[PDB]
């Protein structure tokens, strides 16, 4: 089709190749060069991919083919990144929070406004193909109108984590595994749902050696009246789920998440079912739908785009609103009250 | 075994027969005689069961062979029956929420350690194989150590429910679903994990024409630090299920609620899985149990507390204390604000 995209790959982390590993298959796409501050770092990824490494982040700006930026780096650098590198005119990337705090997500908002450059954060759990047909299920009402819906990311991370990682500082991770964890949830909530009006939260650290919250049960409720329930937990063995609760049928999805990596066949490590009446007798049954590669999938929209016009289907506006869940959640464990989303974002 | 003690039924509604169906089949009991206001009640189930029927509740009172009454009244008059039989001497069965209002519930407890008769307020639920097998897991820490519980019950009732039905008026049923359905999760909650500190809702009417809440989502903490969700949900397809998050594994309880009156063979129509590392790989595994006949055995440890001595499993503090659960909920919703369940209790 088109002329393939131009990236250039920032921050050369095990997300960078897990990225790459699935964007470089694609026909939209060209890994022109990586930066990464650590020499090394550029080493090894521009060899694996046979891409340029440049020694600075001017030097990668230069670049006139490179037209979109894939920013894999610390969430607490997203913004400054995000800022040098859109006012170079390059299109973004970036991958999920959009940062962890306010602050940096306003500052990300401001600059994707000035420049005027296409902008993503990947969030890509609502590309799966479940998700996509969970999506479709709901708005045509072939199970009715939805009353509540139940998420759960877990995995046993915390019961590991030594006092002094990362995960375990507040700051850093904000109600530990809901950042982590809980941003994907959020976001296939309101991708599902619509926005968000308020949260109420209990959640503490649990079974570990670190200061962070490990356990969280967090309580939604949208703008429409429509309920939720997200449960995060870095104690037990990893859940990823959603129930879904319509007036006339159910839906209950699991995923093995051990299996986002693979991305072109994530869908096929998970189960969606349907309980609906068979009235005063139910049946459960299997719902099958097609495969996506969410993380292929993500940065392509991003070239879409570019090169055909239009918007991306997460902008910073939508993932300032996921981190203000996240914030409002945090707000109402110290607050020990229900927290309006607008307290957050205005 | 023993001499069977005599009880006589009290109330005669469907689930009197339902209880009558299960209990009547066991040696240890003896159904002597019958009570309703309505004479053709009293007609249909004393052909039924073959007992006495009673004209008044002075002449039921005043067989010698009532040793124990099943109380199966409506929720707002269990107070005064039970005042009634106790002053009498007899011994008390009562079906679960030991009321609604915590006056009644006060007056129940009251009347009980006054008369020093047994008592057992009827949440069967945790009889079932199933939750005695979870407990046992729990308690021996097979499962590691528990952080969170997740519990649903649900069932279409309130898209039905025409504007003026009894369930559509919060006084006799507070919260909705969430005292018809919730009190018996509201129990294997306190069962599993001991006595809930503090609780939060988010509820409302959805999907219906009745003016009562029909959708809850609740957060409980528990005194000990343990979280759970518990949703109880008037607008959609059944579901009860109890999923337990453990540091080495997790379980996941589905029941079929269809099942719930025959009682004998209810745990069949359940399936509880583990999902534990065979670590960084997981697998699900099927958990078999025994089956218990909840109904039946429910009223039969109150003959053995009366042949024997002892006391039952669920007293009136303890079914109080899942009344509390209920109003600390209610309250919740009220004021916009987590309540402790002390506020309610003392």
């Amino acid at each position: 089709m088109y002329n393939p995209v131009g990236v250039a790959a920032i921050g050369l982390g095990r997300w960078a190749y897990v990225m790459a590993d699935a964007y470089t298959k694609s026909e939209k796409l060209k890994l022109v060069t990586c930066y990464s501050r650590t020499e090394d770092k550029r080493e090894k990824f521009g060899k694996r991919y046979n891409c340029a490494g440049d020694a600075t982040m001017e030097a990668l700006l230069a670049r006139e083919d490179v037209e979109m930026v894939i920013i894999t780096v610390p969430n607490d650098k997203h913004a400054e990144v995000i800022e040098q590198c859109a006012r170079s005119g390059k299109h973004i990337y970036v991958e999920k929070p959009i940062s962890v705090s306010l602050d940096h997500a306003q500052r990300i908002d401001q600059v994707i406004k000035e420049t005027g450059v296409k902008f993503l954060c990947g969030h890509s759990s609502r590309r799966l193909g479940a998700l996509r047909k969970m999506k479709e299920m709901i708005d045509t009402k072939e199970i009715g109108e939805v009353s509540s819906i139940e998420a759960v990311f877990s995995n046993e991370r915390g019961l590991e984590l030594k006092k002094g990682n990362w995960r375990g500082e507040p700051a850093t991770a904000p109600g530990g595994p809901l950042t982590q964890l809980g941003v994907h949830q959020i976001d296939n909530l309101q991708f599902l749902l619509g926005p968000v009006a308020r949260v109420f939260n209990f959640g503490k650290p649990m079974y570990t050696e670190v200061e962070n919250i490990t356990v969280n049960q967090t309580l939604l409720e949208f703008e429409d009246g429509k309920q939720a329930y997200l449960g995060t937990n870095w104690a037990c063995p990893g859940v990823f789920s959603i129930n879904v609760y319509g007036t006339k049928a159910n839906l209950f999805y699991q995923l093995d998440f051990s299996w986002w990596s693979n991305s072109d066949v994530t869908d096929e490590h998970s189960t969606l079912i349907k309980r609906e009446f068979a009235n005063r007798i139910l049946r459960d049954v299997k719902v099958d739908f097609e495969s996506v590669d969410h993380l292929r999938v993500e940065v392509e929209e991003v070239a879409d785009v570019i090169r055909n016009g239009g918007e991306t289907e997460i902008g910073a506006e939508a993932s300032l609103r996921n981190l203000a869940v996240v914030l409002a959640a945090v707000k109402s464990v110290h607050e020990k009250r229900p927290v309006e989303i607008a307290e957050i974002i205005g």
